């Protein structure tokens, strides 16, 4: 079935994934080096298997491409996912006059009065950055995230340069060439952000008339984000075919570290004894082309049939 | 047997490698994604199946280590891999006095004759380069290249990074760190430099006290190419965890756009009809730790048995 290499992968980390420690103090079970190849043409790869919410997706992607770095927003299409770090920054921020509030996602998880303080806080901070324009540029504006990464790369004299932009007209002049590269992986910031970019670099290949991209993920979390990672990069693979006019191939993912916090073996253990479904059928606006202008409504999910959602605890 | 995955990679582009035009005019045969597995503990993944010039991927890492952008040193080792690049250059200085050179590669692959003038006017600039300080230092180097990108990373702030240095310390102090990423691939020059990078970036993995390496390879000459690029991450392998005090785990080698040359198809079946042999195994100098400061010298190759070379033509 077209999700079976995710089930394939989550079965493996559990037959040799060594344990490995981290950041997150949360123990894991490891693996190195992996590739997966969905063919885009039997299917949209969104898990059957457990639902997964494609709003959060669609949104997130199309924050992206606009070139976005201000959670406004995502909160303007309650997409809360980036959040935290946004919360993170003011609550360190002088201006800020409340609760303690330091380690707030593992305090928040262990302790069920801390985490209302947090929570009355989170949703203050998130109405004042869609109402402060002026808090909003200065606490929704992540700064450092992909979509200043893919459409504006600063450079060393100042200038900013459209990677995406620029490698989607080279696709468009130059399909049969192998340096259609995107890089959100800087040298220059990446010691000094909370955060360096998960998927470190993706690579498009057009051949037979069909477009094709490569994922490169350093670091990988099997339950809880994989299952996105693959439609993020899946429909961002659509939306350049639509753009360039051409079809569509597969979606290759490679990682670097994959990993299954100890705290969802259970979890990854009852999805792995269900069944998967047919795929849902993805349909894009046939009119409308400039992806970057797109929104929400020009992107269409159907025949999503998904088995009942699996909650499981975050690592933190 | 150990080279198997390569011997494994070559067959495959020959039944499923769809006919792929490019920029060298020279057709190939592609695929898009692949990824191969080494383990560093059975041997050393030099080919026994066709003999490959260690000599030229020591010095060569080496020169990379340094940190060093200057021809002058490879032909103080007789490596004259990278040379067309400072040729090229000093071809269109005004400086430059003497036969029409144009597309060199190609015209002098075509006439007997003009590879003569080529040949002779080499010698020439490589002698120069060798024993002119001035002239070195202007047409010997060709500063954007591994052992810049590697090593000196300039910043828009004017500072350099010194990646790979950092990059080995982290894993000294964070060996389970999931961003021990070393990148070539900068966008702000990639649009304007004659060859953006083939090994786009790589990484490194520790866990159960072997250290391992994943590297991303955007685009690949299968028969002329990836036989070296192996042993140089392979080598590059070895000397972080020889530096490290860590032991040796697998060589993963990802690729993106893997492809053969038309002009090579008998070259790769005859091959193909050979038969490995066991692997060559690699020693390292004992004593000397810091692998920054190490000379050819310091690593012994033992039991390379290979098969006898295999000639063919290059693509441009
Ligand atoms: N959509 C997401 C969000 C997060 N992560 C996870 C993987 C790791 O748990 C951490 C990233 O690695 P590091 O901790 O080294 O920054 O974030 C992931 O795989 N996918
Ligand atoms: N050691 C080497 C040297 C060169 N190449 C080849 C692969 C391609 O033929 C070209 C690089 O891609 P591009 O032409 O897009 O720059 O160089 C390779 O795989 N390995």
């Amino acid at each position: 079935m077209l999700e079976q290499p995710y089930l394939d992968l989550a079965k493996k980390v559990l037959d040799e994934g060594h344990f490995k420690p981290d950041r997150t103090h949360t123990g894991t079970y490891s693996i190195f080096g992996h590739q997966m190849r969905f063919d885009l043409s039997k299917g949209f790869p969104l898990l059957t298997t457990k639902k997964v919410p494609f709003g959060l997706i669609k949104s997130e992607l199309l924050w992206f491409l606009h070139g976005d770095t201000n959670i406004r927003f995502l909160l303007q299409h309650r997409n809360h996912i980036w959040d935290e770090w946004a919360f993170e920054k003011w609550v360190k921020s002088d201006e800020y006059h409340g609760p303690d509030m330091t380690d707030f996602g593992h305090r928040s998880q262990k302790d069920p009065e801390f985490a209302a303080v947090y929570h009355e806080e989170m949703a203050k901070f998130d109405d004042r950055v869609l109402h402060d324009d002026a808090f909003a540029a200065k606490y929704g504006d992540l700064g450092l995230v992909y979509g200043s990464q893919w459409r504006a790369w600063h450079t060393s004299k100042g200038d900013t340069i459209d990677q995406l932009g620029d490698v989607i007209e080279q696709i468009k002049t130059h399909p049969y060439s192998r340096r259609l590269i995107v890089s959100a992986w800087n040298p220059e910031d990446v010691p000094t952000m909370a955060l360096p970019p998960c998927h470190t670099l993706y690579q498009f290949y057009v051949n037979d008339g069909k477009l094709s991209l490569q994922l490169y993920q350093r670091s990988a979390d099997i339950f809880l984000g994989v299952p996105f990672n693959i439609a993020s990069y899946a429909l961002l693979t659509h939306l350049v075919a639509h753009e360039c006019g051409l079809e569509v191939g597969e979606f290759i993912h490679t990682f670097g570290d994959a990993h299954l916090y100890v705290n969802h073996l259970d979890q990854i253990k009852e999805q792995l004894s269900r069944t998967p479904r047919p795929a849902p059928t993805l349909q894009l606006n046939p009119d409308k082309h400039d992806i970057f202008d797109f929104d929400m409504k020009d992107i269409k999910l159907l025949n999503y049939d998904p088995y009942p959602a699996i909650k499981a605890p975050v690592a933190v």
